[PDB]
């Protein structure tokens, strides 16, 4: 083999499986090849930036990467020496975490990823029918399973979650069941070992806890089970808690509302209680707005620990962590500048209060029609807005800091006024003879009028235009974004729970087929779902 | 949405202002109305301390529904 | 022809040069009308930093659609 | 601009590339380093015995289908 | 303009002997699924007069596929 750190562990047998030579792949086993060999090269590694091409490191992976079956067949069932089809590479992969790795969710790749993945589970059955490939987890303790969900390999997933078996001694490898069929109609059972529930990578929770940039974590929870299964959790246990909780929150912000609206107007705080019911009242409110303060406090520190985001994931995504936080931010930073005797603290208290409110729309998941709006919402501040903002503020200081330059000694002669003062123009209220105090009439209403006419003439009604392209174009995408955000608040509900509740975990447990290769029988949590179709009776 | 950001926008700024003409959730919350109509005022009261405060707040609420809502719906009304 | 519907970019900045070194001959000609002329010069300058956008997808894809609306629908309604 | 959103994404990419070009050659500090993509040998057979280096520029691409 | 010719020469490649160097792109290395390609540039990143590229961005305007030339593969990745 090459002994260089580059090419480091290829063989002959890894050069005569890559050219598709079954003749030499026989004469090298023959001659006693190792078809363990791990070919651990850095040309041989994922390693993004450099060029190579990851496969497992191992014969058997490479020929199943490549589409080979009847080396995949050699290699496992040849006489000289048999391949380890539970054997793991140096990053712990397996042959089926190859697969995973390998797919890119094009039509023809998953296509020949997905029967691969389908024909090794045959054999690996009926070589070795006590093994459970599945269950298998490399380094990072994924399994198949875990690692596509969390890669975003949608067609592969799609694939397993709903793989069905028609054969003798490989039933017990499926994962969609028929349990009855009478007419057209018949009730199908999904598998669900391991999407509600397991140790560690439940696929609810990897695709929910996704980093934000696996590549399909919005349409992942399209896959029928999980959309299904999601419905079921939300309308059986989550729609409730979820009322609940908005109803705490709408009952929160009015006592904070209402504490803040009768403040006293005498200065310097802290203020001294006066022995009257509205005083007790008031204080009353203060206490409980500053406790929820303290609650959002603590709920955002937890939400930072327990993700981790890396800087750019805690920004880019969980915007509604961060407003949840920033509004305690501001509570806290009132309450100490209340009892720092600044009556400043008013002004940080009704930023609170603003953001408070606003806040509110974070509930508007939950209801699918305000849910995909509140997205259409986000969406368009982040991206409409914010470009119309910067182009707009860029003409708006342009012409102000003209205009400015024009006038001389004059009331407005200053940045803030006369920006200020060429701001009404959009909201229609821009006086447009607001000032004399120049020379050259001529060109300030020159400046002026291109003002008006580039900013809001031209300008808005491109907004409006912009906004409408926009909204033409995330209809599903709003979609799929509001499920996912609802998955995020029935995962985060089922794992609060308080009350140890069990009836969370749905679905049931049934008999799947009762004759495992051994002679056990099998319960696996089945989740029923009833189709009719009016072909192929 | 657009009641749940003009209250919201209309307690911030009605706590803000103090011993007032406005000073009260009704004429507040009209004035703030005005916006939405092309009639707000934007300088409509002093009776506050820190006017960078009530100005961002104003500012913030224009944005936030003059310009992003208002025109949001005319874009949706046209989708629809 | 060419040098209209194309390339303005240039155009808008040449015509801002323009502009400022006319200021400055009124300003030394000893008239007060060079102010006339810097104030558009100093508007021109800052609308002329969307030049800069480009190089940006979404932002200059922005100004890309301002330099056509310009030249279409405004003329038109504007007449 | 529901008729000119794929006209301005071409429009974009072309002004990138004037701007690239101008940078190249205005430069300002005697850069030869812009010029890329290493001189490596093609095919090292021209009509005559001779080699040819010829200033590659290296596109690597993946392809699952015609094995 | 020709953007079908160009498109055409600039990923060149003859497979036969004593045509070979005619090419325009080569097949350094290939692997399975992965294959590194060569792109010849002669002419395309600089050259005595005409570079494709300079002759593309400062076309006239006039030219009838200005905008579509520049995303010929070779041309694209090598701008970016
Ligand atoms: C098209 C010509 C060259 C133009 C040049 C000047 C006089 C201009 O008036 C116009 C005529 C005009 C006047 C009033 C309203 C609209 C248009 O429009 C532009 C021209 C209109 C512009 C439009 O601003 C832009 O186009 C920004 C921009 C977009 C794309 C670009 O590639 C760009 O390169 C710098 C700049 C701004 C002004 O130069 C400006 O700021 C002043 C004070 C008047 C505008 O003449
Ligand atoms: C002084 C007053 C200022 C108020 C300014 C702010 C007004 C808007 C307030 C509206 C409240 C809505 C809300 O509470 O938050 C909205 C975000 O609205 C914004 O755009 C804020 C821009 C800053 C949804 O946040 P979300 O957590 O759902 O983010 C999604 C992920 O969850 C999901 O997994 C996906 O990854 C998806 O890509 C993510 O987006
Ligand atoms: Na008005």
């Amino acid at each position: 083999s090459y002994t260089d750190s580059y090419y480091k562990g290829q063989t002959a047998l890894h050069i005569a499986i890559e050219r598709r030579n079954m003749t030499l792949v026989t004469l090298l086993v023959e001659n006693g090849a190792d078809v363990q060999a791990a070919a651990n090269g850095d040309f041989f590694k994922k390693t993004k930036g450099r060029p190579g091409f990851y496969f497992g490191e191992l014969p058997l992976s490479l020929a199943a990467c490549t589409n080979q079956l009847a080396i995949v067949k050699f290699l496992l069932q040849n006489s000289w020496q048999p391949a380890d089809i539970s054997a793991r590479d140096s990053v712990g992969n397996t042959v089926l975490h190859a697969l995973v790795e390998v797919a890119d969710n094009t039509v023809d790749n998953t296509k020949f990823v997905t029967s691969m993945y389908n024909e090794i589970l045959i054999l690996g059955a009926k070589l070795h029918p006590t093994l459970k490939l599945e269950e298998i987890t490399n380094r990072k303790g994924l399994t198949p399973l875990a690692l596509a969900a969390s890669s975003g390999k949608i067609g592969v997933l799609a694939y397993i979650l709903q793989r069905e078996i028609h054969e003798p001694e490989c039933r017990h490898l499926s994962r969609k069941f028929t349990e009855w069929a009478y007419g057209p109609v018949h009730s199908s059972l999904y598998d669900l070992s391991c999407i509600d529930t397991c140790e560690k990578n439940s696929v609810l929770e990897v695709i929910a806890y996704s980093s934000s940039e696996t590549p399909n974590r919005h349409d992942m929870l399209l896959v029928e089970p999980l959309n299904r299964l999601l419905q079921d959790k939300w309308d059986r246990f989550v729609k409730r808690i979820f009322y609940f909780n908005f109803f705490v929150y709408c009952l929160y912000m009015i006592i904070f509302t209402a504490a803040a609206y009768y403040r006293p107007v005498e200065g310097l705080p802290p203020y001294k209680l006066k022995n009257t019911v509205g005083d007790y009242f008031r204080v009353t409110g203060e206490i409980l707005s500053v406790s929820g303060g303290v609650y959002f406090f603590f709920r955002g520190i937890q939400y930072f620990l327990q993700r981790r985001p890396s800087l750019k994931s805690l920004f880019v995504d969980s915007y509604s962590e961060i407003l949840f936080f920033v509004q305690s931010l501001f509570m806290l930073v009132s309450v100490v500048l209340y009892f720092s005797q600044r009556k400043e603290y008013v002004a940080s208290m009704v930023f609170s209060l603003a953001m408070g409110w606003t806040n509110m729309l974070y509930y508007t998941r939950g209801f699918q029609q305000m849910g995909i709006y509140a997205v259409m919402i986000e969406k368009m501040i982040l991206r409409d807005l914010c470009r119309f903002m910067f182009v707009y503020l860029v003409f708006l200081f342009g012409f102000s800091t003209a205009v400015v330059t024009l006038i001389e000694d004059g009331k407005y002669n200053s940045l803030y006024s006369t920006c200020l003062e060429l701001f009404k123009f959009t909201i229609g209220m821009g006086d447009l003879e607001f000032t004399e105090n120049y020379d050259f009439k001529a060109v300030f209403i020159i400046l002026l009028l291109a003002y008006v006419i580039l900013t809001y003439i031209l300008l808005l009604n491109m907004l409006i235009a912009l906004m409408g392209e926009t909204v033409n174009k995330i209809a599903q995408e709003s979609k799929n974004i509001w499920k996912l955000q609802r998955a995020i608040t029935i995962l985060d509900t089922e794992k609060s729970f308080l009350k140890c509740m069990r009836k969370a975990f749905r679905s049931g447990k049934l008999l799947q087929v009762g004759f495992t290769p051994d002679g056990k029988d099998d319960y696996r949590w089945c989740f029923r779902v009833d189709e009719v179709n009016w072909t192929t009776w």
